[PDB]
């Protein structure tokens, strides 16, 4: 940050360790002195008051642990973050550039702070305590007596000095030792309009003062939401943005030296068989809590109120709790949910070549968009609009034309010809949204086209996908993997033959439905054709008929190719002698292979597929009309989501919402070490000032100098790295920030290598590109008819979950019987939600799990509640379940990510109809995966549901990729047929682990509280069959998954009934809260400044509404709320 | 890689040239000639077959003179062996036999080639196994045909040597070891010579020696009016503010917006002259100076064209780089043991 901003926080930060009598660094003060004295005197009398939000919690903890031999008071007097950017200047020596203690070494750099914690990783192997008292305990969690938990959380309290150390005063004379608090209000509950406000909950981070860099590690991430004292910041006086529930985080790594003995835990000989498994119990007086291994101890019942004690300050650890508190709150709130997953609006693009005609249908004009948004348009004369907001944006009328060539926009308007400048850097919207702008492309910043984007989002959503599955794949941009390579020829004149043959073919007669034909009547080179049209005109059909598609498929490949290069390059300045214009290069007296245009090589655009064997890519023309899906990221980690009718018509089929609860992304960079290869990272590290970065090693500017002269490393960097390290090699050894962070070289580890973990906080790509953000809103709202200004959100379009697969090894099992992409019924479906399997930790039945859709680590109440509402957001949403590969297509067949990357852009090129499961089934397109025998064993490979087929990569592969029946192999389409044997003992792999993670919901009684449905369907992973006999097979057990069967059932309409039982529960609360406040004498000023007595209203209204009939039936297509949580 | 460049300088003396006889060329640096391709082979591992046999050949019995043969035995791939001791090894020469020089002229063109590849390309590192990192790539399922050096399409350099009938350059593979001549301009239209005896031997052969009358050069960019075509001269037209320009059309501070949106002409300037269209487009209409020249734009004539005499005072080479100037004089003069 610049010097200015710098001082103001530490001005900032003096005033206040000023009112806490605490030491501060020395450098108008006689102006505000009276003030802090005041201030000071005013604070002594109050002292020991506790904010609202730390009442909620201490009065939990008061009655919760009442009978206990210790009762846990939380911290008087604190260190308020009131504002954000506090906790940035207080985790950094204010003098210095490096701060040490034994938890953390924290450094200034240029580029943004290190932060490298004592463990550079997170653990999840007994991590997770659960004390006792409260809402019942998940099989895998470890299970905390509540004697135990007032012990620890009493202990937590007792910090010593080096842990209240603050690193802001360092080296100072007299270092200033406090507790530090901070407030935030992670969103829980997104907004719908006319469906759902905005709420969240109301979480306290309350740590020692040498903990500040994780207070600005969250604050980054969920915000800062003030002075918890004054009651603008009170979550219970604003009920309606609130989901009544308080979350409270105490950091103390000092717990880890508590020893078992002294916490009264049993000795081993005494305990219980719970208490052994989860260590629990010590053997030796000596035995540390926990056995010294990483935890956090957590309480929480059905009141509202979850305290937990972290006891490792690895940053993952924080925000992972404040997801399970958000998971928490959601469980309690009802029809909300908290997924594990990302997403992005993913809207498809293609290369329009040079002259495109606007297509806008007739419900679409330029003049209902300006009368429409008329305060929001500049109107200009020619008969175009300028929006206000952001002029980049431009409102073209319909029917206008578009030509790269004459760089123009033209069109007809007030009886006259209009004709503009087609500039670069504009967005051009149809008033139908459909955005046209410039290009050039990436290996050629001569050649130019036009760009025609979509206004159709289909909207991506990717949850309950296990660690490298893909889950951020889903919203980065396919660009930065397009592979370029040249056009080849074995012979450029024979293959020319054919394509002059080709264009003087009779293309008229090519249709199935006889009516259409001889009507097209346009040459292939024709101005009137589009490079599209021609790509369209050549690719087998079902629309054209048996013999012109014969005719195709007797087509070589090279000549279509160059066919459509042809068509592609071609100009009407040619005339009719195109041929001389296609060469090939004449190199020591020997023809060449590359195709050129008038000399110049082609460049093609290719993606990789998959690796051979060898190792070699697989590599795959792109159709030259393909260019990447513009994607808007909506998710990312931690996404709170919601099911409710669709906010534009309540009669209409329930959809998902979901808002990212992050507005920092804790990105890791594994290949970072490559350089050159993560591009974004490599940004990201280098072109920042603010950037939060853990687990890099701290580099001097001498190390700089040397890099910058190690012409082969510094070489492979991106541009912004190498400017970066030119920046700090230029630097003086007096000019600060002494340290810097290169992206290639990760945090040093004291036994030879690196860590593994690299990590930084990144701006979310919706905030770093808000013009292209602002560009899809306003292009989204068009294509829907809706006013520019206002809230309107966009539906999940496809649930496309992602998979981890491995091949087996010596100890790893067998997880690799899934095909690029699966379709699962939601029967099939939710056995791998539940199993979330995984070849990492594989157990000693079959592979590992990674709990419930993923959330087994971070979810502190049984996973039943996440399953009930799951189940439903399918069931009354007819969502399809899909699922992508990743890793691995059977042993033999590694595509890594690629097919992740494939999946957003196949599924933009499908319309509504085109992704309908039903028709696809019944067409052909999916096939269903079928039992087989295999050594006397059935091998029950119907679990995995419906796999694509080749038709599939023909006809929706065919609108990205050039040849898309080479794209997947016959193994990679049917993986079996790498190694039946691995395919059977992957199977067995996956049966085994359904059983495995069935069984726990029976051991710790939770399936007990399961719907029908997700109840028979435990019952037949861990048994075989139901309590009615049922196998997946059975008509009875599947029609409990329809939706007419929900919708009808009395469990559903329990949990409809509990749901509004509930939101008057909160309201009539948030009332007498009101009321109580507003009746108080004093508080007569703050009512009209925070206008109370409207806002009492406005609950005295929504809580008749909430009681009325009426909106009890405007619940029905919602998730409810869970009738019973034991 | 490692430049070598020899203090033996070939000072070179163009007098007497017609107009089109090529006289500014002879010290105008041949970098920028350069054309580059990849390498191309029908069959790679039919290729490598024969490179490897190659490589398995003992041309320690290949010279003429018996009293040389069975003194060198450094394998191709040898450390001890360079990139042009290898050329040279496959190059027919008068020092070899008719036995070596016969088995030499039957290496098809595109093996000899691959085995300059693999020696310019081998690490030691490598040890044997050599093949693995020489592939060819698959596109859509069909073999590819360009070499590639782990994954990486390999590059390789030509010159033009004249144009075919039809128009088409005649493209020529460059040596692996060759590398741009170094030039140091010692003359370009007015030279004042002299003949005498050696200046460091009065007994020895006369020579000429020259300078440059001239401390600015009156260029004519005649194929600056092909965007990002004459290097030097958009660099020296856009770079400067000094620059004396003549027969350009005068151009106004709108006439530099225009021609910054106008993408395709815009991407087709070397970047100085983007630079220099940014910098004028930004200058709002009271700044100073008015006017502005653009490299591709010659004097509008009355008639409709435009000047074919574009013309501009350049910096002398020699002083616009005076640093390798100073290496030259430096190295030339250990050359020839002079202080
Ligand atoms: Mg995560
Ligand atoms: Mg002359």
């Amino acid at each position: 940050m610049s010097v200015v901003e710098r001082r103001q926080i530490n001005a900032a930060i003096n005033l206040r360790l000023s009112l806490l009598g605490l030491p501060h660094p020395d450098s108008d003060a006689i102006l505000v002195e009276p003030l802090l004295a005041r201030q000071r005197e005013l604070s002594r009398r109050l002292k020991d008051r506790l904010s609202a939000p730390d009442l909620r919690i201490q009065r939990f903890l008061d009655d919760y642990l009442a009978d206990c031999d210790e009762h846990p008071q939380l911290p008087r007097t604190t260190l308020v973050l009131d504002e954000p950017g506090l906790a940035r200047g207080l985790s950094l020596p204010v003098d210095g550039d490096e701060f040490h203690s034994d938890i953390v070494a924290s450094y200034r750099l240029v580029n943004g702070v290190l932060h490298n914690p004592k463990h550079d990783r997170r653990t999840t192997a007994g991590v997770f305590h659960i004390s006792t008292g409260g809402l019942p305990i998940p099989q895998d969690k470890v299970e905390v007596d509540k004697n135990v938990y007032a012990r620890i959380l009493a202990r937590a309290f007792q910090a010593p000095d080096e842990e209240l150390a603050l690193p802001y005063t360092a080296n100072l004379p007299e270092q200033a030792h406090c507790w530090a608090s901070l407030l935030m209000r992670p969103t829980v509950l997104p907004a719908v309009p006319g469906r759902t406000t905005e709420k969240s909950y109301e979480v306290h981070f309350i740590v020692p003062g040498g903990l500040m860099c994780n207070l600005d590690f969250v604050e980054g991430i969920f915000g800062n939401a003030g002075d918890p004292y004054l009651p603008e910041n009170d979550a219970s006086l604003d009920p309606d943005s609130w989901t009544g529930h308080t979350g409270c985080v105490i950091l103390a790594p000092h717990l880890t030296t508590m020893t078992k003995k002294s916490l009264g835990m049993p000795h081993y000989d005494d305990a219980t068989e719970r208490q052994r498994r989860d260590g629990q119990c010590w053997r030796h007086e000596d035995d540390l809590y926990n056995d010294g291994k990483a935890f956090k101890v957590c309480a929480r019942d059905e009141r509202g109120v979850i305290v937990t004690v972290i006891a490792d300050n690895y940053f993952g650890y924080c925000k992972k709790e404040v997801k399970t508190q958000i998971s928490y709150s959601a469980n309690l709130l009802g029809g909300a949910e908290e997924e594990h997953s990302g997403g992005a609006e993913v809207y498809p693009a293609w290369n329009l070549n040079q002259d495109f005609t606007d297509r806008t249908p007739d419900d679409f004009t330029l003049a209902d968009v300006i009368s429409t948004n008329r305060e929001l348009l500049d109107v200009r004369p020619e008969g175009y609009a300028v929006y206000k907001p952001e002029p980049n944006i431009v409102f073209i009328p319909e029917h206008s034309h578009y030509s790269m060539r004459t760089q123009t926009i033209s069109w007809t308007a007030h009886g006259a010809e209009q004709t503009i400048k087609l500039l670069a850097g504009k967005h051009y919207l149809s008033p139908d949204g459909y955005r046209i702008h410039a290009k050039h492309r990436e290996m050629d910043a001569t050649q130019w086209h036009l760009i025609g984007t979509s206004s159709r989002a289909v909207t991506c959503h990717k949850p309950a996908t296990v660690s490298g599955g893909g889950k951020s794949e889903i919203s980065k941009s396919i660009s930065d993997a397009f592979v370029f390579g040249n056009a080849f020829s074995h012979d450029i004149d024979s293959a020319m033959d054919q394509v002059q043959a080709l264009f003087d073919t009779d293309f008229t007669n090519r249709f199935a439905d006889a009516s259409r034909n001889g009507t097209d009547h346009r040459p292939v080179l024709s101005i009137d054709r589009s490079l599209g049209s021609v790509i369209k005109l050549l690719t087998p059909s079902i629309q054209y008929n048996d013999e012109y598609n014969a005719f195709l498929e007797g087509i070589e490949p090279d000549v279509k190719e160059l066919a459509f290069t042809v068509k592609r390059y071609y100009l009407p300045e040619w005339g009719e002698d195109w041929r001389s214009h296609f060469t090939v290069g004449i190199m020591n007296g020997r023809h060449g292979n590359m195709v050129r245009l008038d000399g110049k090589k082609i460049i093609t655009n290719m993606l990789r597929v998959g690796f051979r064997e060898d190792g070699s890519w697989r590599l795959f023309t792109l159709r030259p009309d393909y260019s990447p899906a513009v994607k808007v990221q909506t998710e990312d980690d931690i996404t709170a989501s919601t099911v409710t009718p669709p906010w534009e018509d309540a009669e209409g089929l329930p959809r998902k919402y979901v808002t990212n609860c992050e507005h920092l992304l804790f990105q890791r960079p594994d290949d970072a070490i490559h350089r050159g290869y993560d591009k974004q990272a490599e940004f990201d590290l280098a072109s920042g000032t603010d950037t939060f970065i853990s687990n890099f090693e701290p580099l001097t500017h001498e190390q700089a100098r040397d890099l910058l002269t190690d012409v082969q490393a510094y070489s492979e960097f991106t541009k912004p790295v190498r400017k970066l390290i030119e920046r700090v090699a230029a630097m003086p050894d007096d000019q600060s920030p002494e340290f810097w962070v290169c992206s290639d070289d990760p945090r040093h580890l004291p036994d030879g290598g690196r860590s593994k973990n690299p990590r930084y906080l990144q701006v979310r790509p919706t905030d770093s590109n808000p013009e292209l953000t602002t560009v899809a809103d306003v292009a989204g709202k068009l294509a829907r008819k809706l006013p520019l200004a206002g809230h309107a959100p966009q539906p999940i379009d496809v649930v496309a979950a992602g998979r981890r697969n491995n091949p087996p090894e010596d100890k790893v099992p067998a997880l690799c019987a899934y095909n690029p992409l699966h379709y699962m019924e939601l029967p099939e479906l939710f056995m791998e939600y539940i199993s979330s399997m995984t070849g990492k930790s594989p157990s000693t039945t079959g592979a590992g799990s990674e709990g419930a859709l993923t959330k087994g680590p971070f979810n502190a109440l049984p996973a039943v509640y996440d399953l009930n509402a799951a189940v439903l957001s399918y069931a009354l949403t007819d969502y399809d379940g899909w699922l992508s590969s990743a890793g691995y297509i059977g042993p033999n067949a590694r595509v890594d990510h690629d097919i992740s990357m494939l999946i957003p852009e196949l599924f933009s090129h499908m319309g509504p109809n085109d992704r309908n499961t039903k028709r696809l089934i019944s067409e052909g397109y999916l096939e269903k995966m079928q039992d087989f025998d295999f050594d006397g064993h059935r091998v029950l490979a119907s679990r995995l549901g419906y796999r694509i087929n080749d038709r599939f990569v023909t006809h929706y592969f065919g609108r990205i990729f050039l040849h898309p029946d080479v794209v997947f192999s016959e193994e990679m389409l049917r993986p079996e047929l790498q190694d039946e044997k691995i395919f059977a003992d992957s199977i067995d792999v996956i049966v085994k682990t359904h059983q495995r993670v069935a069984q726990m919901y029976f051991d710790d009684g939770t399936v007990s509280l399961a719907c029908p449905p997700i109840r028979a369907l435990l019952e037949i992973m861990a048994h075989g069959a139901s309590a009615e006999g049922w196998t997946l097979d059975s008509p009875e057990f599947r029609k409990l998954f329809e939706r007419e069967s929900v919708l009808a059932s009395d469990w559903y309409a329990a949990r409809l009934d509990a749901k509004q039982a509930e939101d008057v529960k909160q309201t009539e609360e948030g009332v007498e809260r009101l009321k109580e406040y507003i009746e108080r004498p004093d508080s007569g000023s703050v009512s009209a400044r925070l206008h109370l007595a409207d806002r009492l209203r406005e609950l005295e209204a929504q809580l008749t509404y909430e009681r009325s009939p009426e909106y009890r039936r405007s619940l029905v297509g919602t998730l409810g709320r869970q009738p019973r949580f034991v």
